[PDB]
């Protein structure tokens, strides 16, 4: 029950209550009771996905052994498995949890068991400020998920034009097909994303067939996109006007 | 250094050393001791890794915290960065120690810094027992690594028939592909396996291009395994021999 | 003309007409004129082919020589070339003459010259209980035409959603490909058929470029099938919504 | 058994035997012993399979009836169901037998159960002369077996340059693809028929990627025939050496 | 300056005015000062864009090496660089010029600086009668410009139906594709022209995908021309009405 | 005639034969004689073509209304049409001549009939100092012929390490595809030109299938080039010795 009442409090930042909890524990008690899992999830990992910056502060201070280890978290519903809790911190945007962990010595390329970044988590949401600390502490711009979608491809079909226009001055690879053919081009046509589009073309994206066949242009138009269809068709068909 | 002696005596065995090393310390020096890094390495991963299990039962009863803490190895030249203990005993074949890791509660599916499980670091030299026992022990077979090779890849790859035969058993996806669009059956192809590549086909294992515009056979055509290509060319061409 | 008067009544089922047209004939001379061809048709075929039950026991009773001989056939104002008894009546509709040929041992796999089996053509018109009886008594699911147009692409593209269930559930290869390499979905994005379509993907239906270079989507898209669009963009996006 | 010793006589076209074991019954009786199935084939096929002119010419006297009628026959190892005697007698190639079952009436583009025409039979081994005989009375040169594989693309495959030729001469179809994407031009690269690819592109010839994302070239490549490779390899690049 | 007021005259058609000032002047400075050029062009340049026929005959009597001289010329605004005499006059319609030129000499395959062809410029506009004359004077029909755009494309392009009509009946390549894999079926789907679409089809044209991955059916779905939609997607689909 | 020995002279160079066969002509006469074609060919053409230095200072300071006039050149046996004398003179390596066209304000994307720059004219033979001079003057990198080659392509194709280099550091798109397809990348897997392709590589230039599903390790491979094999399978299979 005491590893239960430590998961407990740590979850919810308690740390007046925790401080207690553990007042007259030895190194390895302490450790032990705050490196045990409960319903997959570590009590470091909970406090970094909420974002108990003093309480992830204080857990660090008793002990790191745990700030590698993925666990069980949850997003838009769905549970992420063997997320450590720098992705998780990063996903959920608490950007002073983020610098506290890698202050700690985390790993700023440590993924999740589906190979996402902690780059790639905050490039979903939109936490430009995460997306640059990382950035600016040596996270791999190149290190695609397992379906091979990368940061800048998620950026794009998100619409996050700032964090797309960083990641490109950065040196992101525009060229980069996922798995199943996706370019970064095919994520701006997705969303609508005309703007980014351009950035793209201005930093040499080439147009390409993805493995359904479809081509920016197509993906545009099946998605309703007619932004894009327009400026596209227009790129196509301006040479024509040439005598 | 006492930190360099416990850590020296822990990487080579020395059981009855270390024991007179912690002589007058007590369990906080001891757990506080036995918990610091050396050259990017704790004593327990040390211990872990060159299969010492009296050893690693000893570490272990002083500080169980330790026993996901990951750390640099040396795998056939090469440091491999982030490994925890068990992932280190999985893939220098120390079954009794993988057995131990397990037993004092050791988690499954914590992988390196880039994202290989103990699953995948058996299956690279072929430890059939180490990986039915983490398979029985719930091990997730659809694990991949940073490039997105999966222990039934690598198994192929290795040419491990048994390994390969255990893991479709258990309902590892052979349709799997890697970043660069790699399946098991291009694995089988580079590497002239031609009895794994029939158990595939027996699973319906889909021939597909990889990134590099290639499927097995021609993988097989300029790799030079002749056996193979005379497979695929001989199956794809045996309706011809039909009146 | 005899042979003609013959023909004649077999075709009308005017089974007392040619009773008395044979009865002053020889057992030899009875089977020249029921194996004879007029306008490239046997009588045994005419009376498949317009369902004449009495007539075909008669015709079978006499000479049985003719059972496998395909010819000329009409629907819809085309002629079919070398389409034998047991493809005539099941492309018609005669589910009386289906079972009386195969209990007189006709081939449940002999085609047209275009390979269209007798499964395929109780397919196109949407007979129920003539596909049920080919199947239970071992015709091949799987034999397409000279387009590799499939039994379950056509019932799908005919809208015959109680077949295509049948179908699949008796284990038909939904991932076939045609030699132009279309696949099941394009007939269902065609006429805009979603309930067909989400039974062919509830049996894990491939998405496949046809000849034209279309798959299921694009076709939807170019029918102004959007309700198809809708539904396959949202599908092909989903592992993008993976953090 | 007299069925069998009937049956026996007229597969080792022992004339003399078979009339004497005969000579009694009754014509009825003769027409009833001579038109029963014997392993599953009649004795008149038998009689064509092996080419036995005056036993197929004295059977057809008794009963006109058998001449359409196909059961089982062995080639190289294999039994061919439905076979009729004309498919037998030109895929045997006994060009005697083949021009007296014509001249008795027999269907030219009578077919077996896997859909091959005697055309086709004849197209195998290479029978020139009945090839040419076959053409002659009218045999439709599309009819391809149930694999979608024509007349053009087996004699391509077997390398017989003179019956591929008159096929040409004849209206044969090039451009034909089989149930897998299989062409002629294919053929030829996998048989290393280089005179007869010379000749499709005599009448220019289209290369196109079959089912296995292969182009002649390739299949050419990976059957190890570089006659064809070096053919191919120098035409691509035809257009890179226009300044 | 004189060589201004002679050049004024020469683009006005002012005949009368030009020999008052090349009044006094030798043959040898009339043919110094006619052949000068302004702004970027010539006075015959000028004279042959505006159709000044009576000034066009004028200035070759005094100087006929200007003939060839390429120059600056205004059309819809745009700047054309390297215009012959030949091609400005093609482009603007003056057919009487253009005969005049061609009577003296002029090189009917000397281009732009765009590498376009008089007979290129005449289909633009859709003069028929400067293409017939063009073609009948020994045009080249298959010179494209600087994009790889034919004077088939371009009519195509424009719905000139009867210039399309003659350029594919003096043997037209309807196959061109230009250098962004554009082919004239791609002009008419584009355009909404399904008179000239069928020509193109009379001729075998091939349906391809442009470089932007775009059959013309595609290319038309996506500008909104339901007409060669319907037309297509009902073409590919009139073998499944077929019972 | 005067314009055949005028051209005799310009085309074998012979300058005193020249200035006293046109020693006590007029400007116009002059003019007309040096702009005239003989057998397609202008005496400029022909003075450019072979370098004759002095002749073709001599004939532009003459006349220069010839200086963008493409006429009939041969090289490799062909005649190449459309010509103008900076391609024929860039073609055949005379760097003096080019030079001297330049000056007398020669177009610099001035092209032959089939869009070949004087630019791509001089990366066929491989003229480094035409090159770099071209370059400085403006050459437009970008500009393909009619099959959509560009100069960066033939430079690879021909195996010009230095030109392919200077053309690199000048900006030239990598990425560029023909309308076959064809990518630099695939050149240097033709022509064998290993150094040039990690060259390629080092600039950005992503490995892709052509018209002809060829990538350039496959086009390496059919054209025996062992060399780029190696190095392309190693790169593709270098990860998998990864634990």
């Amino acid at each position: 029950d005491l590893k239960t009442a430590v998961f407990n409090a740590a979850r919810d930042g308690k740390l007046r209550l925790l401080t207690k909890l553990l007042a007259s524990k030895s190194k390895e008690e302490v450790s032990s009771l705050i490196s045990e899992k409960t319903n997959g999830a570590t009590p470091l990992l909970m406090a970094a996905r909420y974002g108990h910056l003093d309480m992830v502060e204080f857990l660090l201070e008793q002990c790191s052994a745990s700030i590698e280890v993925g666990g069980s978290v949850n997003f838009d519903g769905e549970t992420i498995e063997g997320a450590p809790p720098l992705w998780a911190a990063s996903a959920a945007g608490h950007l002073k949890v983020v610098q506290s962990l890698l202050n700690h010595g985390a790993s700023v390329n440590n993924t999740t068991l589906t190979n996402s970044t902690p780059l790639r988590a905050a490039c979903f949401d939109g936490h430009l400020e995460i997306v640059k600390y990382l950035v600016e502490h040596k996270a791999d711009l190149e290190v695609s998920n397992r379906h091979g979608h990368t940061c800048l491809m998620i950026s794009c079909y998100k619409g996050h034009k700032e964090i797309a226009q960083y990641l490109l001055e950065k040196g992101a690879d525009v060229n980069r097909k996922s798995v199943k053919g996706n370019t970064a081009l095919h994520d701006c046509a997705e969303s609508g994303s005309l703007d980014i589009m351009k950035m793209l073309l201005m930093y040499c994206a080439k147009m390409e067939k993805d493995g359904y066949g479809m081509t920016p242009l197509l993906s545009a138009s099946v998605t309703g996109h007619t932004n894009i269809v327009d400026f596209l068709t227009h790129h196509a068909q301006t040479s024509k006007t040439e005598r």
